[PDB]
This record gives C-alpha cells, sequence and structure tokens, in this order.
RNA sequence: UUACCAUCAACAUGGAAACUUG
RNA sequence: CAAGUUUCCAUGUUGAUGGUA
C-alpha cells in the first residue's frame, strides 16, 4: 500500500505501526542547514537533547541533518517574541524554517506566529510544546515525528500510492461554518499536481455569503488547471470530488445547486469535458456520476485515498483529502482568517 | 497547537414538553 | 404571533484528565 525510496513501505496488520518505525528512507531529502532554531530560557538542556537526538538515530531517513542556527530566548513574554518573530527575516532573508519551543500554551502566540508566518512572511514552520515532549524514554517517536513533519514541510514527501485509474486529480473540500461570529463558511480545496499524488495544490476560499463563493472557486480551479498544464503538459482526465461536511438536510440545496456552476468553470477555455464524480461522506453515496464505471473500483479507490495521511500514518474516520482541507479550514477559517500565500499552496504547510 | 485514541467539564445552534407575559 | 422560567437532550467546538506513542 505504502512505498518508499529503493523499497516499499511496511503494511502491518491493523495498519498502525507507530512504535519506533520508518527505519528506512523517504521520497525526497533536501539537506537541511539553515533552519534557525529558537529555544527558550526554560528548556535549555532539553533543547540540547532535542538537537543531539535529531542528529542521531531516528531511523535512516536520509535526512542530511546538520547543526542549526541556534537562538536562545530571554523569556516567554509578548515583547520578547514580537520584537523579531517574523520567522527571522531581519538580516539575510535566505531561510527555510524557524523551529520554536514554547512553554505557555496561549493560543494567541500561535495566532501571531502563524499569521506572520503565512501572509506577512510566507514560511513553513513547526512549534514545540514543552509539556508533551519534555521527558525522555519517549523521545524516539516524537523526534521521529518531528523529522517526518519537517520532511513533509520542506517541500519533500513521505510516500505515495499507485493509481489504477489514469490521470486522476483528487478534488476534496470541507466547509467550516463559523460557530462564533460572522458565519464565514470557509471551504478549502485540494487537488493533485503530480501523477503519483506527490505534489498537491491546495487553495483556501474566503467569501462572506453563500452565493459569490463560486467566482473565487472558478478562479482557483482555472489557476489549478493552468498550474497542472505547467507542471505536467498532459491534461488530467479523471475528476473525483469527495464532498463532506453536509448533512442530509443541506444535501438537497447544495448537491443540486452548487456543483452545476462549479462545473461551469470549464468554459474559460475550449476542448475540455472530462469525467466527473461527486460523492458524499458521512458512508459513501454519490451525487454526480459521469465516469460511469463499477462502484467497486472506485470504492477501492476511496479506501486507498483514505490511507495517505502524511502526519498520522494509519487509519482515520473520513477520507484523507477531506482532512487536508479540514485541517486547512481550522488553520485558516478558525485561526488565521487570511488569504493563502502563493508558493506554499503547492505544499502541505497546514500540517 | 505534534503524534491521534477515548473520556469528562466549559460553552455556541436545533429538536421535545409543563409555568407564565405582552 | 413571539419573548422569557425553563426540564430533558442532540449537533459541534475549547481546555483538562488518562494514555498509545
Amino acid at each position: 500500500r505504502i512505498n518508499l525510496r529503493n523499497t516499499s513501505f511496511v503494511t502491518s496488520e491493523d495498519l498502525n505501526w507507530v512504535k519506533e518505525v520508518t527505519r528506512d528512507a523517504s521520497i525526497l531529502t533536501i539537506p537541511m542547514h539553515f533552519w534557525a532554531l529558537f529555544y527558550p530560557k526554560r528548556a535549555m538542556d532539553q533543547a540540547r537533547e532535542l538537537v543531539n537526538m535529531l542528529e542521531k538515530i531516528a531511523g535512516p531517513i536520509g535526512m542530511r541533518i546538520s547543526p542549526p542556527a541556534w537562538v536562545e530566548l530571554k523569556d516567554d513574554r509578548i515583547e520578547t517574541y514580537i520584537r523579531t518573530i517574523q520567522s527571522l527575516l531581519g538580516v539575510e532573508g535566505k531561510i527555510q524554517m524557524v523551529v520554536c519551543i514554547i512553554m505557555g500554551t496561549r493560543d494567541d502566540l500561535y495566532g501571531a506566529i502563524k499569521k506572520l508566518c503565512c501572509v506577512q512572511s510566507p514560511v513553513p514552520s513547526q512549534v514545540i510544546n514543552v509539556r508533551t515532549i519534555g521527558q525522555p524514554t519517549r523521545l524516539r517517536s516524537v523526534a521521529q515525528k518531528i523529522l517526518l513533519q519537517m520532511n513533509c514541510k520542506l517541500g519533500g514527501e513521505l510516500w505515495g500510492v499507485d493509481i489504477p485509474l489514469k490521470q486522476l486529480m483528487v478534488i476534496g473540500m470541507d466547509v467550516y461554518h463559523d460557530p462564533s461570529r460572522g458565519m464565514r463558511s470557509v471551504v478549502g480545496f485540494v487537488a493533485s499536481i503530480n501523477l503519483t499524488l506527490t505534489k498537491w495544490y491546495s487553495r483556501v476560499v474566503f467569501q462572506m455569503p453563500h452565493q459569490e463563493i463560486v467566482d473565487s472557486l472558478k478562479l482557483c480551479l482555472v489557476g489549478s488547471l493552468k498550474k497542472y498544464y505547467e507542471v505536467n503538459h498532459c491534461l488530467p482526465e479523471k475528476i473525483v470530488v469527495y464532498r463532506d461536511g453536509v448533512s442530509d438536510g443541506q444535501l438537497k440545496t447544495v448537491a443540486n445547486y452548487e456543483i452545476p456552476q462549479l462545473q461551469k468553470c470549464f468554459e474559460a477555455f475550449d476542448n475540455y469535458h472530462p469525467k466527473m464524480v461527486v460523492f458524499v461522506v458521512q458512508h459513501y453515496i454519490c451525487v454526480l456520476n459521469t465516469a460511469n464505471l463499477s462502484p467497486d473500483h472506485m470504492q477501492r479507490l476511496t479506501f486507498k485515498l483514505c490511507h495517505m495521511y502524511w502526519n498520522w500514518p494509519g487509519t482515520i474516520r473520513v477520507p484523507a483529502p477531506c482532512k487536508y482541507a479540514h485541517k486547512l479550514a481550522f488553520l485558516s477559517g478558525q485561526i488565521l482568517h487570511h488569504e493563502p500565500a502563493i508558493q506554499l499552496c503547492g505544499n502541505l504547510f497546514f500540517l
């Protein structure tokens, strides 16, 4: 099911392995040097153990891991971070990541850091909490998962899957109705860029009512198709949409209203009419069947696409391409409330 | 906001019915 | 025609508790 470099990956019994695994390579390992690490005053030797363990055994990933740019924090105050946390673009401007260990689990620290790491300075980064990783005897797996998160976050990937259906791009989305104030109804969008589902293009859509979302949807979809033609030069032919986040009550007013002028985006250019699949997820029922093939071959396709969560390798509840946009939705429509940046939409910087 | 698996507390919307006002 | 005192709940989110890790 799962592959790797120079070998296939392990498929266990209940497909959960977790305990000190990935003793082997990955798809891409760019050599990480300029990942400026910030440690606070209250976890000095803990962060020393973190760096020393990241250099040593975490499985032969192939990550050419090197000593980082070590930064030491005075305290955890607001003025301490907010002086220079733009993910450290002050002097050189040639950075990749900034890694921070934070003690106070105050959510506004996340809000400011991820806002000026997404839109004010578009940079992927990972934060570390002391109260979950601060002890040894479990350091192996959390160090491994930090390395795998960096692997996904540097524009590299962990694995892929074979696809028996030719030239397939996976369209997935998830609505986030805001329960607090404003009723944003933020809908994400994911699509595959490469043939083996390794590079992913993922947009975020921002619109106040439920009516003029469709224009931004069509703009994002023609941008995605232009990017697909740029990166592939042979146009995709299979289109499957995994719709989730709509109950039985909203099904009639959405599955018969939104999707026809979502389909109408294909009149921006000529010579195009591929096969369309739109499902529901709650259990799987289709609401648009244009591919006209057997249910078993595409139910197997959906069961395969359930299995590629690139931070949690294992079983999940709904299909994964729902959740790359779902976690993007509580990244943006809950925390950020800002339009996404151009470059990282080709990566999974939401994870 | 890690790496999900459960639980409960704090809350936001909706269903089912007694008191009672304009 | 609706506001309340509301009793049960359901639908979801935030923290914490135990963890696998």
